[PDB]
RNA sequence: AAAAAAA
RNA sequence: AAAAAAAA
RNA sequence: AAAAAAAAA
RNA sequence: AAAAA
RNA sequence: UUUUUUUUUUU
RNA sequence: UUUUUUUUU
RNA sequence: UUUUUUU
RNA sequence: AAAAAAAAA
RNA sequence: AAAAA
RNA sequence: UUUUUUU
RNA sequence: AAAAA
């Protein structure tokens, strides 16, 4: 109804414009990380960029928030549980943001969201958080903004 | 956004998730014109690194907007046509922009109807350029995916 | 009331003579306060090669910036000082750069006129405005002209 | 809010100032003898320990004087202006004293825009006359 | 109202000035020489005659003039005033006539806020001229 | 909008200190622009003869219309400058003179006291506003009184 | 707001407090045998794991409970938890069972505000009984 | 910037303080330093409003 | 409602 | 909805 | 709401 | 919402 | 702030 | 009334 | 308005 | 109306 | 309602 | 509000 | 409706 044409139309374009063949790309990034029993893995900044991602064009990315699921089965009588302690270059936290399965055969789950204050710029070298979780894989989904 | 320190998210089950989404850009970039000649567009030079698409092998090519990007001849004023160029069937249309003001860039464009908005791999062509201008400027707002 | 005298400062916003000011107790004060601040300057460019805005730039006597060590830039915007070389249209690149970590945006402007200046400009988001030092850099800059104008809005502190 | 870098489409190049005007409130002491006018210089308004050394002339608005010292022995503390000027000293003297000795005393004065007119470093703009030795000053002041 | 004195819940201690401003007319004649200007001195104001001897610079707003004689056989009274000031004195000739040879002849002059600076007992207020060998002055000005 | 900083211009019709004047394009001049001005100055008279008033009187050092050489003459209002014989209450005429054709009015005022100016005036209607040089006359006037005053508003071109 | 730091016009020195209280919900698992009630030390809730190894003494609100490993072969979770308190121990049971083998059992008890009374580590809050050999708690609980 | 704050009676503190804004609100560690301090009293009370994580 | 045109 | 520590 | 893109009497 | 009563 | 040429679907 | 921690619907 | 992100 | 006296969220 | 058009 | 005074 | 942003 409110369609346009069925043929190319004329554009009474201007003045060459601002432009920027580089623009920056808000993001929610899947990739998984393996975890060993009782140890904390570092989720390294550069599993974010990565041409399986279209981000291998990026250095630098701005994370906004992380959420992360458990991959794969908890040990047997257990219920999945996985952690998450926010790093800063500026400075790491010590908290321990959990969530747990109520049904072993269901993945346990838990994010945490960075303040404005807290959202400068990160690069391959950097880490985001420590993960701990009684499963041997942890799937997190990462709200980054690439620059 | 008044927060000052991490908040713990209750996040629930896992999400649909896409690595590789799409992408809406409008992607710069220059062609080399040679006087009396038309230069067909290739779609392939809008993969590339230097507009992080190399990624890509399709897009959808929605709009096409081209400046002239150097000086004309002497005496003369800008010009630069475009005729676009569609898999299905070439156009004949040559949407033509002239400046009116011999230091000042001619430009025109041509919007692609939603009926001809299909995918283009890179061995494709967009449109045919010619201008008195050795260098025409091309700004296509797109869809990769 | 319950009056005194002296005086004779006409209405509000009209006196003529000095007036008395019931001042109070001494208050809070700052001999080197902050300033916002819009701080014009150029840099030299060599065609095809990018360059690295110091930001010592802006701590200058020409901009009375002296006596500060730290900046906190907002927004950095840049147009070509010189002509373009013979037959092209003028144009200038802006690429952020943070300590946090370098952008690999090209805000890049371009001329519609040989003889404009291209321009061009870029807003630093507020989570990324933390201070600069003088060995610290802005931005690199591109250009087919030779020099480059730059007026970058900053917090002196 | 945004959360990455913006394009700013900018325009022509603007009209600039690379040295721009100041408006600022001055805060410096002077020492004062008993019984004894100081001429309070303009000069010591221009100072990096200030920022406003790059200034050379100031359009002095309002002064506001405290002791910044006990005052004698038995005494209340208490200080003076008398408004200076470049076509015509004033004669006024602006006094206040303080009710409890452990407080200071204050008082200003407020320069009507008829009488704001540039100062340099080499021009006075008040005196003060005090009963404690130091005298501390805050200057409302435009540094162009 | 109230036959006898009242207690005054007096507080702290105020801000007081023993020397004050004033804003006055003040009244005072010169004396003319037909075809020659006379040159007002702005120290006329000061003087006990006028209270105002404790002052040394004045803030003058206007000036009035009338003429003070009669003028000479057949002629009509007149009197001009041209404003002068130490940035730079003006050339305007402010002039007022009589209608009636037994009245007075007048004008006055304001001086617009962007010019009223201090003057001293030195400075000059404005050229007068008159066929009239006396003009009576009336100054609207503040002395500070 | 999209801000800068420097300045401190306070609040409209407050500034303590120059403020940039973002001026643009070079405007319309004039060095020498139109003055419209009420003239004043006197003219000797004999009694029982006419007087033509040249127009050069009006330029003059003595009214900063020195550049001038046309002005268009709008009214022209008269008053006896001196006492009237012995006995006599004083009297002024006007009559109006144009390049294009003489009047014959005699436009009088007199004093009803001996010791008064008489006076009188009249308006040139805009169909005989026309400029007029030096070598012009503006009118005849006629008085007891042997110097009468003359203040012309005109306007200089 | 601004980008830059801004003076804060402090007053008076204020109340202060080094070592205030804190609202929490410590969340922690203790060790359960079948058939056999466990009770649970408030001392639990004093570790530096949960920030609070500074208090000594703490306000339990509310005590929630879920079964933390599966239950035994074909049966389904459940959990029990009674209450207990310095002044007189209950005998409720309040007990919560999953519909779902593979799913936690759950409970819990609020205590009213006329029981908030403080405890110390050596004190008890509830005894625990469940098929499950591992209860995780999660109590809330003002420090003090 | 040096904000400074005096005391109008000799017998009464000098206070001041200031506020960090958002921008500038990063973590940081013992290693760090908050702010100098300068002041003719020996001793200086200090409360710091401030979010640990 | 699409397209070429027109103030 | 509320309580606790902190800003306004 | 953020990011990229996209227009007339 | 940076800098003066 | 009411106004050409060819198609044409619903109303 | 906003930030942080926790219950309630 | 259309894509990616979070409410 | 004058004079003296007499208070809180 | 003391002192300036 | 309560005392002394006058409307 | 003569002369300044
Ligand atoms: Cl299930
Ligand atoms: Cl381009
Ligand atoms: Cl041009
Ligand atoms: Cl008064
Ligand atoms: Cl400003
Ligand atoms: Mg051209
Ligand atoms: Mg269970």
């Amino acid at each position: 109804t409110g369609d346009n044409s069925n043929v190319v139309t004329m554009i009474r374009a201007g003045s060459y414009p601002k432009v920027n063949p580089t623009p920056t790309w808000v993001r929610a990034i899947p990739f998984e990380v393996s975890v060993q029993s009782g140890i904390a893995f570092k989720v390294p900044v550069g599993s974010l960029f990565s041409a399986n991602f279209r981000t291998d064009s990026f250095t630098s990315v701005t994370v906004m928030s992380v959420r992360a699921w458990t991959q794969l089965t908890p040990p047997v009588n257990e219920y999945s549980f996985v952690r998450l302690k926010p790093l800063f270059k500026t400075g790491d936290s010590t908290e321990e943001f959990e969530g747990r399965a109520s049904n072993i055969n269901t993945r346990a789950s838990v994010g945490y969201r960075i303040p404005t204050n807290l959202r400068q710029n990160t690069v391959a070298a950097d880490n985001v958080c420590e993960v701990r979780s009684n499963c041997r894989q942890v799937a997190l989904v990462i709200s980054c903004c690439f620059n």
